[PDB]
């Protein structure tokens, strides 16, 4: 999930 896991985790990065 290279460009997946840290996407839903982007809004509050």
């Amino acid at each position: 999930a290279r460009h997946y896991k840290n996407l839903l985790e982007r809004q509050r990065y």
